[PDB]
């Protein structure tokens, strides 16, 4: 197998907004996790159920990554367990969750109107997504200019979400060094 496609992931022009996050299937490849924690690019680099040093040990039956763009503020909503209009409304990882979360500030380039859900009836289930704009007649979806020049905690930022499971089925996403290193 050949490497693993990050690059086309991570470095495309446009990211969705995060109400109509997207996901991506990965396999087949061998990973190479070193681009993150870059510490001048990658500004959050957090994993949960796994070290992220022990990433470059271990091989993966699925790999997803979700992929979307919010707010420097509200990054740190996308965890088991928080609460916010993200996690309630928009992207929900689960309380049992196994993967990591890569994110990073492109406000220089990530600039326009993208949008966000405020308000549902009920609160979001894991990994749930809804692409619906009305409920009676009025938008339910508010938005976010992005631009250079708002503070940072306001600033666009960009998140993904690599959600792995460790079952059975065939071994197809494998660190560099599977073999006992
Ligand atoms: C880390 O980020 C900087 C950002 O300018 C980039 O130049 C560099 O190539 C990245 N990583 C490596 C492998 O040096």
């Amino acid at each position: 197998t050949n490497v693993c496609p990050f690059h086309k992931v991570f470095n495309a022009t446009r990211f969705p907004s995060v109400y109509a996050w997207e996901r991506t299937k990965i396999s087949d490849c061998i990973a190479d996790y070193t681009v993150f924690y870059n510490s001048t690019s990658f500004s959050t680099f957090k994993c949960y159920g796994v070290s992220p040093s022990k990433l470059i040990d271990l091989c993966f039956t699925s790999v997803y990554a979700d992929t979307f763009l919010i707010r420097f503020s509200e990054v740190r909503q996308v965890a088991p367990g928080q609460t916010g209009v993200i996690a309630d409304y928009n992207y929900k990882l689960p309380d049992d969750f196994t993967g990591c979360v890569i994110a990073w500030n492109t406000a220089k380039q990530d600039t326009g109107h993208y949008f966000y859900r405020s308000h549902r009836s009920t609160k979001l289930k894991p990994f749930e997504r809804d692409l619906s704009s009305d409920e009676n007649g009025v938008r339910t979806l508010s938005t976010y200019d992005f631009n250079p020049n708002v503070p940072l905690e306001y600033q666009a930022t960009r998140v993904v979400v690599l959600s792995f499971e460790l079952l059975n089925a065939p071994a197809t996403v494998c660190g560099h060094h599977h073999h006992h290193h």
